[PDB]
């Protein structure tokens, strides 16, 4: 059993719903046990063009897949929910992410764990610390409660 913690975000539809259905699918694989779930944030998008906020979470599971087994269930879940990939990103039904697979670092073409820009995102790193605060990341060493920072453009819902 290893425990491992997924980033999960919704920006289109309705959004708890969808993340709420999507943690129900994910704890329904086999070898996928949901063990915690932080607090909703609403929280600014990063990284694109002005769009729709989105609604954050983080999700602790003691899991008994591998990382790549681990990653299919992820990207299932998401086209149970209709996740759309069009030529151009952007709003998605669900968004799965894999952040931490226990101390474990994974560098391959389809899957990099930690996640490469977890320790520079507020929406990952807030909801995270509410569930794995003494969790190490394992490429800067640090705990997650030493890379947390305050940023007002993540929100509790
Ligand atoms: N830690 C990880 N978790 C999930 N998918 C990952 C991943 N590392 C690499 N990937 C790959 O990323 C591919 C594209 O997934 P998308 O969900 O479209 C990226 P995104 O989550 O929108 O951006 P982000 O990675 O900046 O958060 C997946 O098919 C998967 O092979
Ligand atoms: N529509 C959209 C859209 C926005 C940003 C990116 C770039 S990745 C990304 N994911 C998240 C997330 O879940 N939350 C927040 N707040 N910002 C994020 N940025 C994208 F591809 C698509
Ligand atoms: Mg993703
Ligand atoms: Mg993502
Ligand atoms: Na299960
Ligand atoms: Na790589």
């Amino acid at each position: 059993m290893i425990q491992a913690y997924l980033g999960l975000g919704s920006n289109i539809g309705d959004r708890e719903s969808q993340l709420n259905d999507a943690i129900k699918i994910l704890n329904e694989y086999d070898g996928i046990s949901v063990s915690n779930i932080s607090p909703i944030y609403e929280t600014a998008p990063v990284g694109y063009t002005e769009q729709p906020n989105f609604l954050n979470l983080c999700v602790e599971i003691q899991t008994t897949l591998t990382v790549l087994q681990l990653l299919e269930c992820c990207l299932k879940t998401e086209e149970c929910l209709h996740r759309i990939r069009k030529e151009r990103w952007g709003p998605r039904t669900l968004d799965v992410d894999i952040l931490l697979y226990g101390e474990e670092m994974i560098d391959l073409p389809k899957l990099s764990v930690p996640h490469p820009r977890m320790n520079e995102r507020a929406f990952v790193l807030i909801p995270l610390n509410d569930i794995a605060a003494n969790v190490v990341e394992p490429r800067s060493k640090l705990k997650v409660k030493d890379l947390v920072f305050v940023d007002d453009s993540v929100k509790r819902y």
